């Protein structure tokens, strides 16, 4: 009702790309139109119109980043991102981006992820604690796009290595999953694994029976969407204890789950596996982390005291170091007596 606005929460899923504010996305556009470098109407247009299936939704994504992708920029929706979730009590935050290069801006893979790191040291409107009035503890996670090459994920996998000074603790592997094939990121993966940061895949958003198996067999710390598992995947998953990132406005909006009353998220709730509720894009989904919660409690009938308990039991998937976990912990059990 309004107790899951106040509800201390862990993101797992959220998207920096995914995750603007309509009114800077359309202020960049504005700026980038009476620059006369795109159409104001026309990219207007789409941010209205495109439907967000999950073959549309991969056009917006082209169409964002042809607005986002500069130093100043980067840095300021990371500063927005992390006001926006921290203002709906968020208290720690896995923030995923893939890194990009433009050669015509000078823009580098780590030139890109330094201009992140600007953008927290930027937060003012609460406490940030990025590496070890509202508090929130924020770390990283690079993103591999299915575009991309094997050494191409292998320059990501070394730079989250290099920045785990200011944060970075894992790496995604998302984008388009009609695109790729798992055997070009598999190595660079395997790679991540063996210099102990933390994997999270985005898992089954179409069907793929030997793609999903083969993540599952990989066992990543976590997966995301798990929309077309078959019972083989579903038993290994379970088996395997990996925990699921659920993103329910995501998967109806792009028809991925034809409705929340028949979304696995309930039957892994029943099954005790572990679930972490993720907005994935909360700006492309016009949702937020509070919503999300408040869709899971009407659907699965929570009181406020199980929908505590599954918030609290976020925080040992989280990637981040025992110490965080441990701070993590003193914060649930400040507000549990207040979660009947
Ligand atoms: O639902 C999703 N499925 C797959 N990839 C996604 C999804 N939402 C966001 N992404 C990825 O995240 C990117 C947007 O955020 P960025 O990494 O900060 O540029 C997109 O270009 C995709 O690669
Ligand atoms: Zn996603």
């Amino acid at each position: 009702m309004e107790w899951i606005q106040s509800l201390p929460k862990i993101e797992l899923h959220a998207h920096l790309n995914g995750s603007i504010r309509d009114s800077t996305l359309l202020e960049l556009a504005r700026v980038l139109g009476e620059k006369g470098v795109i159409v104001f109407a026309d990219v207007e247009h789409v941010i209205q119109k495109n439907d967000r299936s999950l073959v549309e939704v991969f056009k917006l994504f082209d169409l964002i980043h042809k607005l986002t992708t500069d130093h100043k920029t980067v840095t300021r929706i990371t500063r927005e991102v992390v006001e926006d979730f921290a203002l709906e009590n968020v208290v720690y935050l896995e923030l995923r981006t893939t890194p990009k290069r433009s050669d015509s801006i000078g823009m580098s893979k780590r030139s890109y992820m330094e201009a992140v790191i600007q953008g927290l040291r930027s937060v003012s409107e609460v406490d940030i604690d990025f590496v070890t009035r509202k508090k929130i503890y924020v770390r990283l996670l690079l993103s591999i796009d299915r575009r991309e090459t094997t050494e191409s994920a292998m320059e990501t996998v070394k730079l989250a290595l290099e920045m785990r000074d200011v944060g970075v603790v894992g790496i995604d592997l998302s984008g388009n999953p009609l695109v790729g094939e798992w055997s070009t990121f598999l190595p660079a993966l395997q790679y991540a694994k063996d210099n102990d940061l933390h994997i999270t895949l985005h898992c089954g958003e179409v069907p793929n029976p030997k793609e999903i198996q083969a993540m599952l067999d990989f066992k990543p710390h976590r997966i995301g969407h798990a929309c077309f598992f078959k019972d083989e995947d579903w038993t290994k998953l379970k088996s395997f204890r990996i925990p699921v990132e659920i993103c329910l406005t995501s998967n109806i909006v792009t028809k991925s789950i034809s409705s929340i009353d028949i979304h696995h998220f309930a039957d892994l709730y029943n099954a005790k596996h572990p679930l972490i509720l993720c907005t994935n894009d909360f700006g492309v989904f016009s949702t937020s982390l509070s919503n999300e919660y408040a869709l899971a409690v009407r659907s699965l009938g929570l009181s406020k005291s199980e929908t505590f308990a599954l918030a609290r039991a976020a925080i040992d998937a989280t990637f981040a170091e025992d110490e965080v976990k441990q701070q993590l912990r003193f914060i649930f059990d400040s507000a549990s007596p207040e979660h009947v």
